[PDB]
């Protein structure tokens, strides 16, 4: 443990050490920090303490307004940074601990900081890799006999997302206007979305890219995965339904996608690795690898309506319900020579387990609005109402510590 | 006329004046230039001559390595820059013309210049707005009675593309590996794409963005359109067919998309405006505007195999065929609150007219591999072969001058 006091139930013990971009009232310039207890350690202030071989000539990466350049340095640099931070934050090491003037400049409170997006996301991709989610959607729209489309068990299906509208936790999300077709015998209409939904996801940031035209082999895929965040892929389902054949989700997704700000490095999550789900049929060789790379990350979603005094927990799930791994997603994404770049964000798709309490959208929880979701205090939902606030949280549970993700929150504003 | 001599068939008379980013052997810094005749005027060198009200405090935008900041300044700035350039390049003006020292440093031959991508593209979107293209694809894959899907005549269908693999003209494109399902009785296979295609498009760059959550009304859409380039959306059709239901084109597109480097400003194209195609049914009011915004731009595509000495013209088309205008595309793209940003690229979709000589893909020109494309010199094609070079060109034709785009070229390399 650390010289910084850490509560037992803190998301940010010395075993975590996530990376984020923050600013304060006194200094509005976005800069890189690491969460520890209820504090932020400012890496722009302590960049000269990274004296090892991988970082000593790259200390400027900690002075940037985004994590992109640090992400681009690759695994040796990340591992050295983490070892340096663990040694510096240890309760028995004197350097940062006993340098009072440095320490006063280096640490500020999380409760007084403003968080920003952790990276400039050049490209965002959303996969569809949770089998029960894809199955549930298939049942609802095609029937139980056509629950999965023919390609789903053969490749990690995904689409290009909209990068510009990825926003940091806490950003209000306006209910979108657009066109929809509620009656198939009549022309489409223009109006406010009536089926506004959340999608519980996680996403990973890419480290070093691959060269244009050069695939990343699955055996090297783990080298390019920096760390993870929580995501809410807000969805306008009536807009989506009318637009999306044949070229895919578009305006139904691109009005807003929220991510949490603290990027938990893969090294912090490796203690919580579990076996990959068995795949049948077995994937082609380029997607076949024996490295365990599925993670036991508890996820929870709450909803609170304006007026309501307390939030209701509407979903309890886990990131281990993903059939295609992050290694397979990254490999598939580059198999054609596509060039992944530092700070790219590859998301899981909606996470659903087989238990109905773990379904990751209100589309599934309400089963296409045929079941009312109990949100407490005599109130019910099918889809989101104006003023509803959705908060996603997640953590890995260790013995006496948690590796937590903070929150991924947003409140719905009325259409405009 | 300019003091720089311009050939009658030059793409770059004083009536054009497109913006691009170039470097030279002498100076490796990517920098902003304007094409005139066979020369480039370096805007960083003459940035102090922009003394008007819109540009006087924004001269640093011409020192940047990309056009994004200039694009973000908006129409008054673009109009002022253009007016200043037309004055400074005029045959009858002395300021630049008679300054031998400055001229020496301000001009460079295009033959000496390496072109770069003109902007950092935060998000690329590909629309699908040619009626004959969508109809042709519909006939080939669904049958003649089901040419168009139900939403096509009601909104400008489009999808999010991959930004990272947009490359400048001249970049070699490697035939992609991936997964394909050549027939339906066996499992999918891994191998080199067998059905590699080009797609003739044009694309426009966004100027000032809109705020997250705030739509751009169609009456203001023209304020956000900076200028245009040529595009080849290279397509791996067998990869695409297996992957694309239900989330849309993905690895079938993202291995490479080529654009030409010279951004022709909308002001150069306005003399060549024609009436918009009549729409029936009439679109919803948010997509309804009377401003002509369809452009008479001649387009040509050539193919040259690696053993050929003459390239064959395989497509002659025109941007005026497109059913949905750029105004409608930009309006639709932001109707849900999605935030377009300076330097975003919004492409037209494959441009096909009704004449079979104007079909914009080899998929259409070979009618799904059923007809041989004559490429001259005893040779035919259905789809692209290794070593084939595809070159797209375009121009508007005036009286004694043209507004042209230069080349949009790429050569196919063999798969790994
Ligand atoms: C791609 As979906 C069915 O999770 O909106
Ligand atoms: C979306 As297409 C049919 O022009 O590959
Ligand atoms: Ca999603
Ligand atoms: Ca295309």
């Amino acid at each position: 443990m650390s010289f910084i006091p850490v509560a037992e139930d803190s998301d940010f013990p010395i075993q975590n050490l996530p990376y984020g971009v923050f600013s304060t009232q006194s200094n509005p310039k976005p800069r890189i920090g690491v969460a520890i207890g209820d504090q932020i350690l400012d890496l722009s202030v302590i960049k000269h303490l990274f004296t090892g071989p991988a970082l000593s000539k790259h200390q400027h990466v900690f002075d940037e307004t985004t994590l992109n350049n640090f992400m681009g340095l690759g695994q040796a640099a990340w591992k050295e940074a983490r070892a340096s931070l663990q040694n510096l934050l240890s309760a028995s090491q004197a350097r940062l601990r006993d340098d009072k003037e440095l320490r006063q400049r280096a640490f500020t409170s999380q409760a007084s900081a403003t968080m920003h997006l952790p990276a400039t996301i050049g490209d965002y991709t959303d996969f569809y890799s949770s089998r029960q989610h894809a199955t549930n959607v298939g049942i609802m729209f095609r029937g139980k006999e056509n629950a999965l489309l023919p390609n789903w068990l053969h490749l990690p299906v995904g689409y290009h997302g909209r990068a510009s509208s990825i926003v940091v936790s806490g950003t209000p999300i306006r209910r979108p206007m657009g066109q929809m077709r509620p009656d198939n015998s009549k022309p489409p209409v223009y109006g406010a979305c009536r089926l506004l939904d959340m999608e519980l996801e996680m996403a990973f940031f890419v480290g070093p890219g691959n060269r244009f035209g050069e695939p990343i082999p699955i055996s090297k895929a783990h080298e390019h995965i920096f760390g993870m965040v929580l995501m809410n892929d807000w969805s306008a389902r009536d807009i989506q339904q009318w637009e999306y054949v044949p070229l895919g989700p578009f305006l139904g997704k691109s009005f807003g996608t929220t991510i949490s700000p603290w990027v938990v490095p893969m090294d912090a999550l490796m203690p919580f690795v579990v076996p990959n789900p068995k795949q049948d049929p077995k994937p082609l060789p380029y997607l076949c690898h024996s490295q365990p790379y599925t993670f036991d990350i508890n996820l929870s979603v709450s909803l609170k309506g304006e007026g309501m005094s307390q939030a209701a927990t509407i979903c309890r799930s886990n990131f281990k319900h993903m059939y295609w791994t992050m290694l397979q997603q990254l490999t598939h994404h580059s198999v054609n020579g596509c060039n992944l770049r530092p700070g790219d964000l590859l998301a899981s798709g909606t996470i659903s387990g087989s238990d109905p309490e773990s379904f990751g959208s209100m589309l599934e929880l309400s089963w296409k609005g045929t079941k009312a979701i109990d949100v407490g205090q005599g109130q019910t939902r099918t889809f989101l109402l104006d003023g509803d606030e959705v908060i996603i949280t997640g953590h890995c549970q260790g013995d006496g510590y948690r590796v937590g993700f903070g929150q991924c929150a947003g409140k719905v504003l009325p259409a405009l």
